[PDB]
């Protein structure tokens, strides 16, 4: 719990699913994002008891969290701060001119946060480059992991919503709302493809309707020009149609560091 005594409001960093998120300082000396739960946004009594559990997890490539204040409305939550902002729109400028050694870079940081993840037998369930962000030292860091659970908008936790992350979602997700390890990896998948595709939409030419059509025929994502025959096979290895054929963030993690190495 941060005594919100303790807190400066600096500026707005934009707007998610539960509403503003602000840049500010706590203790008169540490950077942080300030998420204001906007009122009627979240489960909030779910969260603020899982919020524990969440204190736990902490790894170089997870955002950390600091504390939450909830003695009072709204409540917030205090994560440390991340100077680059978020992933996908960092991909998209073209100014940075990545090297292909950059951007397997950016899939390690990921591959190793949830790993620690898996490890803890936690599910992010919407991984995704909108939700990762850059620090000033150019580290990708997995955010808002576990966050979805506390959702209350029926357009976003819906299979059937106009804002649940279809094109992030393996074929049993969509069909038969089977979450597991293997959903988070096939999410993974699609985000190695955003981050080689410099940020292009996953699908660019379809709808969500008709994404979900194309994997249950057993079609996927095209390699990207930036991505070599071993890479697109990394990405590819998360996307089998049979959950339990798809590798281990353990695995992923070693099969990256090899092509480090090769390439
Ligand atoms: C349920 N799920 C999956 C959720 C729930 C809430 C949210 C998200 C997913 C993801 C999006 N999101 C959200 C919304 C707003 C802020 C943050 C957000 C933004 C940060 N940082 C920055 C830094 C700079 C800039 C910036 O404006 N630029 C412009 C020039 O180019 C350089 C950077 C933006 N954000 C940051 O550090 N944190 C921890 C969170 C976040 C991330 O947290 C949410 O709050």
């Amino acid at each position: 719990e941060i005594d919100p005594k303790d807190l400066t409001f600096l500026k707005e960093l934009g707007t998610g699913q539960f509403g503003v998120v602000k840049y500010g300082k706590w203790r008169g000396q540490y950077d942080v994002a300030i998420k204001m739960i906007k009122e009627g946004s979240m489960s909030e009594d779910e969260f603020i008891e899982e919020a524990k559990v969440m204190m736990n997890l902490s790894h170089e490539k997870l955002v950390q969290l600091y504390g939450v204040c909830t003695k009072q409305r709204p409540i917030f939550i205090i994560t440390e701060y991340m100077a680059n902002g978020c992933l996908l729109n960092y991909l998209r400028e073209a100014r940075h001119a990545f090297q292909t050694q950059q951007l397997l870079e950016m899939c390690k940081d990921v591959c190793e946060a949830m790993e620690y993840l898996e490890s803890k037998q936690f599910l992010h369930r919407d991984l995704a480059a909108r939700n990762c962000l850059v620090n000033d030292q150019g580290v990708v860091k997995v955010s808002d992991f576990g966050l979805s659970r506390y959702v209350l908008d029926d357009e976003y936790t819906s299979s059937v919503g106009s804002k649940f992350p279809v094109r992030w979602s393996p074929p049993e997700v969509l069909m038969y709302s089977k979450f597991s390890s293997k959903s988070d990896i096939w999410a993974f998948g699609v985000l190695m493809w955003e981050i080689y595709s410099l940020g292009k939409m996953p699908y660019e030419r379809f709808t969500n309707s008709e994404t979900a059509e194309h994997i249950a025929q057993g079609l996927r994502l095209y390699r990207p020009h930036l991505a070599s025959a071993a890479v697109y096979t990394i990405m590819y290895s998360c996307w089998h149609e049979k959950a339990d054929e798809r590798p281990t963030f353990k695995i992923l993690l070693s099969n990256i560091l090899d092509v480090m190495d090769e390439e």
